[PDB]
C-alpha cells in the first residue's frame, strides 16, 4: 500500500484499498498518464501529471502522493 | 521549486517562493524531521513525518509533496 | 520491469526477467532486507543494504538498481 | 554523499569526494544529460542517461547510483 490520498477532513494522508492501490500502481508502473478506480459507490480518476484524485460523481479534488523507500535499505 | 503545497480553496498544488523552497529543501537533505518558515507575515512547520505543512497560528494542515526527477535521465 | 542489474562484461545495465523483477519488487515493497530467486535452477541473492546481486555459484556481485519514475508525469 | 560508484574490484559501491559528489550533484539538478570531473590524473564522465561513470581514457565503465531518502521521513 504505497499511494495515499490525503482528507483534509481528518488532516491525515490515508491509504487506498488493497486492489485500488494495485490498480493505481500497475498503471502508474505501465507510464499510463491517469488511471480510473471504484471505492464505495464512486468512480474516481488519479490524475498522475497533477497528482490528484477526482471524484467522478462530485467532482472533488483530493491531492494524492506515492511513498518511497530509502535507497539503500537500512540493515 | 521541487517542493509544492496543496490549496484545497483552488484545488491545485502551489509552488513556495524561491526562498521558502530553498529553506525546505536545505532541511530535507541535512535529515531534520521539521522545518519552519514564513510566508504573507504567518509561521509555519514542514512536518516530514506526515509530508504537512501546520499553520503555526490556526493550526489548519495542508499536504505537501517533492517532486522527484527520473533515474535514468531520458536523452 | 523496474530492477536493473549491471553486466560488467557488457557494460550495460540489464532488466530481469517479468517474474524475476516481480519476486525482487514484492520484496522490496515488502521491508524485507535481502530476496533470493533463480534464473532456471541458477541461484542469486539481491542484497538491498548493498543493492548488490550476489551469484550464488560463482559468487560474482555485480550492482542493482531501482528505476525511479517522474513525479509528477510529464502529459 | 549521495552519488556512488561500483568498485567491482572490492565488489562494494564507494563514495565520491566532497567535490566530485557536489559537482556531479549540481550537474544533476541542472537537467545536464551528463558531466565532467577528475579525481587526480583520472578523467571521468558521469553520463545521467544510461547511470554509468566513463574513464575518459581508457572507456572503462563503472555504474552509479545516487541514494535516495524515504518519503515521508521516519521520526
Ligand atoms: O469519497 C470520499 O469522500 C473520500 N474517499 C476517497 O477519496 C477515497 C479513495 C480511495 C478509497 C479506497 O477505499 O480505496 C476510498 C476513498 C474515500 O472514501
Ligand atoms: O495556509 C495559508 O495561509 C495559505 N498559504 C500557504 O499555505 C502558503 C505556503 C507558502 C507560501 C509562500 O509564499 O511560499 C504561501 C502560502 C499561502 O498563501
Ligand atoms: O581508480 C579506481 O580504481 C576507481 N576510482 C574511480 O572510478 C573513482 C571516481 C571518483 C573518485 C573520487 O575520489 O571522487 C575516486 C575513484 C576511484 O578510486
Ligand atoms: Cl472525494
Ligand atoms: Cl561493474
Ligand atoms: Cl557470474
Ligand atoms: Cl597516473
Ligand atoms: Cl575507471
Amino acid at each position: 500500500n504505497n499511494w495515499r490520498w490525503f482528507d483534509d477532513r481528518s488532516g491525515r494522508w490515508c491509504s487506498y484499498s488493497a486492489s485500488n492501490n494495485s490498480t493505481i500502481d500497475s498503471a502508474w508502473k505501465s507510464g499510463e498518464t491517469s488511471v480510473r478506480f471504484t471505492a464505495g459507490r464512486r468512480r474516481y480518476t488519479v490524475q498522475f501529471t497533477t497528482m490528484v484524485q477526482v471524484n467522478e460523481e462530485t467532482g472533488n479534488r483530493r491531492p494524492v502522493m506515492l511513498t518511497l523507500l530509502r535507497v539503500p535499505r537500512l540493515n
